[PDB]
């Protein structure tokens, strides 16, 4: 088979639409989701038309292997999609409609910045190549593009599913492409991380500081040490539910920071008890009294500024 | 092949039927369920009758590729169900009897709030998009809905496998869709987490309270911050069986409020030592002496107060 | 193709027989086991009689598209098994002799309460559907089942593989169902559990108990913390190599009970420094003195009805 | 297809070959391994000879389907190989030289005595069922059968890829079986182990040693439990790598035996503070003194004894 | 269908061309990645020449089936490539222009020397066997060699996509084999690797350095030891993410070197105490004040050293 001739020189138009039935497993460490959607596709061949008056049938209903149907792939996915032929209908202008209902595992990139307060705009790319006999162009025919209302994305909340109705039409090998950008706007459910990380890290911190109330450093040594593993565990934790990203992500900035606090904890015990040993508890108990006031007041300004490059 | 024709302007009735064989491999961060099943199909194809006097057999046999076979699916799948045909018999009215068994991973949601008490209702839906010939609906025939009774789910109780027998009956994308819902209500097995995280959670609280009848300030640091660090195991333990839920799980409340209960600890221990040294030894005496009838009476009440929202 | 006709109203015998191959993946967790082996099928068909004399041929071989062939499934299977045909030979009188060569993922449920000084007995499940024409009886052909020598699951030992010869007759959606019952009985080989697992565990207690030759609060303290942790961290490796059962396993027992000697270690250890520190140590060497006898004979005592009760 | 028809009643000789192109993926735990080969078979078929002056060419070239090919199958293999045909040749006596390109997940045990320091006999079974016309055995031509220069196993150095040109001739399901052992000698890369566990497992063995040149018990009690835990955590590191084997692993013994050294030094510990306390220090002194000698000594001759035991 | 036929002795010449579409998963312990490209295949068969002035068309297109396509595959592929045809097209003349896309799992090996610092070049190997009628050679038709601009490979940075012109012309088993190598450059985003595994590293080493300013025994212990454990997990962790490698990585090297400053730092904590208990502080000052000056100097001069060698 080959594809519909042209009236004059005009590419041919494939309206299409997709209608999201299960969204699934998001994957932040390899940067993938899995769909499950209907395909609707849709393009004048003049040569199926057929007069209904004398056919008697309003529509005709043919086998993909009868006629010719565009070859339209998507560009990120990981393997070919699973797709299964609901229905091919024709109309008697010559109108053919079809539908499809796939599944694939969809490779769309993370921002991470913002972690665990990010939102993230999933890309689903339909792609064409044309044919020597013609060029072939995408379109989105928006009444066949949505999403059902239980499709439920665990841990995101879906904001959006919409389509770039322009295509990007460009050259690939000697031959136009013409690609659909399908956009699924999702934001993080972000409490869970408050009482499961953030708190008990902060936690963790505060108990450090029970140590500027302390002249014992065996009883200030087990203090800092002690919560600076559980800080260690914390970050490991944190760096196995993500990717290694080129930049710093807003939890990856407050895990690393305060590390130096714990850093600088260690400072003023070792100077605190160095002092008491050399026999000047007077200017240890000044650090010591300064150090109660500095670290929660550095602590609190150093998040402001954080929050403020971060949002 | 076409469908049915109508005798009158009827839609075709497909009455359908699930028999569960093996249900296994329930996974709570994935909210997915793996099935093996019999599907029953049953319709009428005045096409497909015949004389049994003529023909020699009361019923004929067919290979789905000779027949018409409604395209019936499953919403709630990851990927497209896994088929074999075990039969396809006509009577001589034309009523189709069609049997495959299948395998599917289903994705129904969960409810993680009363964890590790808690029941869940498992859906597998079945859908059927109606042609332009004619509409399709779907029925449920109870004879051929049912379980196996050596079906087993791993850490899970079978409460019931029923069907809501009247089909969701609604447009999408201009064609009528019949929905049917088989719902599998199942409650989780929670003995073995008591002996396993809830009992050696509270043996290490406890152990932390045994502070409170000491006076050496490096063994209750060592005693409050040695236990806080097995809690955290004991959290981060518990949250890997679990998804990140935008809600309070029962055991994610109890694990929150248990750091507040070693937070205050710490704070006593400090105030204990400070005291002591500062030469006030009676005042940290009334202060211990309180957090021991405190300490268990708070713990005892703010349970009674979490099981009561909770259940 | 339709199935053989009956001589009388005598059902079809179709004689069975399993030899495995190759036995592998024993998932404690999963409850599931890999197989590969020979599945052998005969029964006597009369339309394909031949005489040997006119034929010339003493066997006839057929592709299994040319012959009916019943359709045998297996029931515990996770998904549909991987088979390929080996040989379909037909004896003069008509006797089939099917072979294929299939692997398949059984899930058969396990025992964990003497682990890991369990024995179990893993089940494959036979099964034939009765067609309309006449009914489907399985037997066990007791030559044509087996095991091949060097069949080996690693961390196991293979006992026994035989077969009920009885096969369970009954209904199922209005049709006889023939089932079959194929037993292999292996058990564990809890060896490598006590010098990784069981043996660690005892010298980690026996260490805590070092604290009753020690009037020092902050070194028992560090002591038995420090001990309690380890014994946390087998906890845990253990209950990750095993599922969640609704009872209590072997090892689960021991590991439970080994918590409350930690505990009640931990109030011997409070109380010491408590009737030191009140000017009592006579009192307090008293208690010291008796926990020297007391922590030993208790727990042989108690896991000598321990192991009563679990064996 | 019928199998070719013999001269005399001599068998049906197939001449094998296996060349290896990938060798990846041994898994310790599971004893797998997975092959990219090729497949080389040579019979001869005298119903294909020709004349090459009448028929012009002097090989003819043949699809799988238009002439008769062994059913050459892998014992010890999980699944069933995964096999592209490249070329069927024939010459004009009639011999057939077949070639495919396969993929196979191989099942061969491995003997983990000596781990890391063990070489393995990795195996290929080839097999073949003799048909009711004629018995198939199998042979090996070994100009056919190598390995790639680039061939390349992960943390294994490959020393030889033979094959026993012998088959093993024998019956099964009542036919004769011919089985070729096709074997792949390799040797582990112990090297990553020294800097990565046995040398960090000696450095914190030598760190508890240094409680024999201190009489500080609460810094000793530290020392000994706390380089136990590193001792623990690198046992159970080990452990992850490994299977359950029913004997002791080279690793397995040293670290074993580690664990006492453990527990005397606490009891030496012990033993010198409650001296120390009973006021005889002298004693306690002569105890210390000679654990410094005896515990590296010790050490030593024990491994000298597992290293000969061993090798 | 056969190969073209020679115009003279001269050997068939296929045009190839890799294009990128996704490049994924590079699993460093595996060694392996995932690509999904165009494949392009352009050949002269004269058998297929036609008129376009007798035809009318300028180009005709085929089903694969219809003509006979060279068996073109990839040599370190781990399973055969999943490939759907885009395109055929014949010009007049006869030339032949073939278009797939193909997915494959990639097995090329990586040097962990300057791990995270590296920079690594993947290979894709394209093969073609010669059949006996002619002998076929591979050729690179750069115009249709390159990647999209989108291409990402998650924690890597992609340098360049090209490929070796000269094929590998080599006999294997008594064919020729025409091999062509096309090579992907890519460097390592070490960033990440900075703030989570170095710079904690280097914090906790710091810290074990405080015991230099200290003249507490217990205190000392506890900080070189709690610290070493600290390192202890930062070295799992990083042998984690990689395979085990018969040479030495570059954050190996560090990670092990660091040890033996920690055995160093206990030796000298220990020395400093024998010291202070013989009544001898002040060489035990003199000890302790150098280690201050020696301990940095060393660890930055080794530093020094390593990077040198490695880089
Ligand atoms: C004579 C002291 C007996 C102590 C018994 C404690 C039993 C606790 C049972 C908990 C069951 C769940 C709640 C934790 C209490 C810690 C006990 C501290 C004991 C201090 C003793 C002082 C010496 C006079
Ligand atoms: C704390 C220490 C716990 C030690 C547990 C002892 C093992 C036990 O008692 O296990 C019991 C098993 C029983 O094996 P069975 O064949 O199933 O006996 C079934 C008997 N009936 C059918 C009569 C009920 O004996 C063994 O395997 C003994 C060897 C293991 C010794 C390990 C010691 C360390
Ligand atoms: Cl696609
Ligand atoms: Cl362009
Ligand atoms: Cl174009
Ligand atoms: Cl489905
Ligand atoms: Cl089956
Ligand atoms: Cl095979
Ligand atoms: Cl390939
Ligand atoms: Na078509
Ligand atoms: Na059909
Ligand atoms: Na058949
Ligand atoms: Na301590
Ligand atoms: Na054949
Ligand atoms: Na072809």
């Amino acid at each position: 088979v080959s594809p519909p001739p042209p009236i004059a020189d005009e590419p041919l138009t494939v309206n299409t639409g997709i209608y999201l039935i299960e969204c699934y497993s998001l994957d932040d460490k390899a940067e993938t989701f899995k769909v499950n959607a209907f395909l609707s596709l849709s393009w004048k061949d003049r040569r199926l038309a057929f007069d209904p008056v004398r056919s008697g049938v309003r529509v005709k209903t043919y086998e993909p292997e009868a006629i010719w149907i565009p070859e339209i792939r998507f560009v990120n996915v990981e393997n070919a999609r699973a797709a299964d032929v609901v229905d091919i209908s024709v109309s008697p202008d010559g109108t053919v409609q079809y539908l499809e209902r796939f599944s694939a595992r969809v490779l769309s990139p993370l921002d991470f910045r913002r972690y665990p307060f990010d939102s993230q705009t999933l890309h689903i790319y339909l792609i064409v190549r044309s044919v020597d006999t013609r060029n072939i162009v995408l379109a989105v025919d928006l009444e066949k593009v949505g999403k059902n209302d239980d499709v439920f994305l665990t841990g995101w909340d879906i904001e959006s599913f919409t389509a770039v109705v322009k295509p990007a039409n460009f050259a690939l090998e000697d031959r136009l492409e013409s690609k659909l950008d399908y956009q699924l706007r999702i934001s993080r459910q972000y409490f869970s991380y408050i009482p499961n990380i953030i708190l008990p890290m902060l936690f963790i911190l505060f108990i450090s500081w029970t140590a500027f109330w302390s002249t014992s450093y065996e009883a200030n040594v087990t203090l800092v040490v002690s919560t600076l593993i559980a800080h260690i565990a914390f970050n490991i934790l944190v760096e196995t539910n993500l990717p290694k990203t080129p930049y710093m992500t807003y939890t990856g900035a407050i895990i690393f920071m305060i590390y130096l606090f714990y850093f600088v904890a260690v400072i003023e015990v070792t100077v605190q008890h160095y002092l008491k040993v050399e026999s000047q508890p007077a200017r240890a108990a000044s650090i010591t009294r300064a150090s109660r006031i500095a670290f929660p007041v550095v602590f609190l300004l150093a998040n402001i500024i954080l929050a403020f490059l971060f949002f």
